[PDB]
């Protein structure tokens, strides 16, 4: 059972601006997604101080970067707090409406796409490099869900039947054909060192077996 939803109009306009604007500095997408993972890890770390049982679904707090040249995917996995169904369908998009409006005003005033994280809508920079994004997520208070979108104004949410995650979020970037540099180990290392060197959780870059 797959449910299909329209993006709010502002968010659809934002993703079309991200997909259609000429902007060469695409690598900032990785900083934004790692920043999101770090925030999610911060959240479960704080909550577990007053309720240790929140870590029953996994005590390790980390971020894994998993390129896959065969599937042409880059996966960012964290063991943070995860996202509920209502987060996916309504809450986070509602919050993103004001930040989207502010970011688009700033872009008219001379800002540039690299500043997107200062508005809280950095996730959508994934569409700088990805033609489709799948998000698998598990919150302690809800079931495991798959969110997916190829832009175009709509997204889907379904219950996930894949491997159980425990707790956290997995962002699967289905990369555009000309963005496969972000599958290369030395390129990912360079980007993490440049933009994410002080993230307070272990970031493990998986290497490919082939
Ligand atoms: C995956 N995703 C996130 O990881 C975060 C965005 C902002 C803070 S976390 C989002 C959930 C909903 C589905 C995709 C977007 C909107």
């Amino acid at each position: 059972e797959v449910e299909t939803f329209a993006f709010q109009a502002e968010i659809a306009q934002l993703m079309s601006l991200i997909i259609n604007t000429f902007y060469s500095n695409k690598e900032i997408f990785l900083r934004e997604l790692i920043s999101n993972s770090s925030d999610a890890l911060d959240k479960i770390r704080y909550e577990s101080l007053t309720d240790p049982s929140k870590l029953d679904s996994g005590k390790e707090l980390h971020i894994n970067l998993i390129p896959n040249k065969q599937d042409r995917t880059l996966t960012i996995v964290d063991t943070g707090i995860g996202m509920t169904k209502a987060d996916l369908i309504n809450n986070l998009g509602t919050i993103a409406k004001s930040g989207t409006k502010a970011f688009m005003e700033a872009l008219q005033a001379g800002a540039d796409i690299s500043m997107i994280g200062q508005f809280g809508v950095g996730f959508y920079s994934a569409y700088l490099v990805a033609e489709k994004v799948t998000v698998i997520t598990k919150h302690n208070d809800d079931e495991q869900y798959a969110w997916e979108s190829s832009a175009g104004g709509s997204f889907t949410v379904r219950t996930d039947t894949g491997e159980p995650m425990g707790r956290g979020t997995k962002v699967i970037l289905h990369l555009k054909e000309d963005q496969t540099e972000y599958l290369e180990e030395r390129r990912i290392k360079e980007i993490v060192k440049k933009h994410s060197q002080f993230i307070g959780y272990p970031i493990t870059l998986f290497v490919e077996k082939e």
